Parts: structure tokens; C-alpha cells; sequence
């Protein structure tokens, strides 16, 4: 099952699919932590784009969020395969923001 | 089964794929032709690239290509799913060279 843990200085996410990843509707879920201590409480949002292509408009989906203990659970729909580039953006209970990207070759 | 029509003013590319494009080896049919006239014996050269990007290293296929007739077979090796780009390289007979570009989503 696909996933990446992204890094970014003391931020790690690491993001999962729940089963493979098809198309159609798709569940992941992120771990974000800060030295290594869960998130709690924050605005995280999970951002799927393909650029346009022949045939196609650029495409954009972001995820439906929840979040149960610093464990977020990101719902979308993914209706078509290829590349899909992803953008995970944390507003921490704290204030800080944070920005790290993936993608999905679907 | 995949298929488009480049066009370049008086330059058309049809390109077809053998079956349903996926990972492993995959067969396409480009049938290239100037103002209606097929190009024959011409130097065709086919790259399929899947770019550099966040969590994916970029990879690059050249496909090995044959000509019967102003018919070109093009074979690959894709080694994971996703968006690659296809760039169609000719160099024709008379010595004039074109470039066309499109992707197919795997
Ligand atoms: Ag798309
Ligand atoms: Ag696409
Ligand atoms: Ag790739
Ligand atoms: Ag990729």
C-alpha cells in the first residue's frame, strides 16, 4: 500500500493509503508530527491536482478531513488515473503553518 | 485502446497503443504523414519521460522503433504507472525535422 513520509526539518508527515489506492473514492492517512510528537487539534488539508492534459482540464481535489487523536483521515475521490500531485498544508493548534508535497502515480 | 492525432500544420502523427496502455511493455503505432502523404523511411524517435518531482526521481524510456511502410512500431518498457509525457521526434527523408508532444495517463 503506497506511502510517503515527507520531511521537512523538525515536521514529518507520513501519509498512507488505506488499501491500494484506485480510482475512484480513496482514503489516506496522515501522521503529522513535530520532533516527533502528534498534532493535535490542527488544519490540515490535503490538496490532489493533475496539471492539464491532452483531453483534460487541470484537475483539483482536496480532501475531506477528520481527525480522531492526531491521526487524520483524508477522503476524496480520484476519478481518473495518472499523476496526481500532493500539496499537505498544517496550521497547528499553535499557530504554525506548514507545507509539504508528494504525489500519486496513480 | 489509446489513441491521438498530433497535428503540426501540415504534419499529422496518429498514434495508437497495442491494447490498453499499463505498467510493463507497451506497443504503440504511429502512422505520420505531410499534407496526406505518409512519411516514409523516415528517422522516428519516440521518448517517454516521466518528470522529475516531489517523491518521484525522473525517468526517461526511448522506445525502440521500426518502420514498415510509413507505419512506425514503437516498444517500450514503463516501469510504474502515472502520467508520461510522449515526445515524437522525425526526421524525414528530405532531411526536415519536427517535434510533437502529448502525454497518456497509465
Ligand atoms: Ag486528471
Ligand atoms: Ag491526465
Ligand atoms: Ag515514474
Ligand atoms: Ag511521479
Amino acid at each position: 500500500p503506497w506511502e510517503q513520509t515527507l520531511k521537512a526539518n523538525d515536521l514529518e508527515v507520513k501519509i498512507k493509503s488505506v488499501g491500494n489506492p484506485i480510482k475512484g473514492d480513496n482514503t489516506f492517512v496522515l501522521s503529522p508530527t513535530l520532533k516527533g510528537k502528534a498534532l493535535e487539534k490542527a488544519i490540515v488539508r490535503v490538496q490532489f491536482m493533475m496539471p492539464e492534459m491532452p483531453g483534460m482540464p487541470a484537475m483539483k481535489e482536496m480532501a475531506q478531513v477528520s481527525e480522531k487523536n492526531g491521526l487524520y483521515e483524508a477522503k476524496t475521490n480520484l476519478s481518473m488515473n495518472g499523476t496526481w500531485q500532493v500539496r499537505v498544508d498544517i496550521k497547528s493548534k499553535e499557530g504554525e503553518v506548514y507545507r509539504a508535497k508528494t504525489s500519486l502515480d496513480l
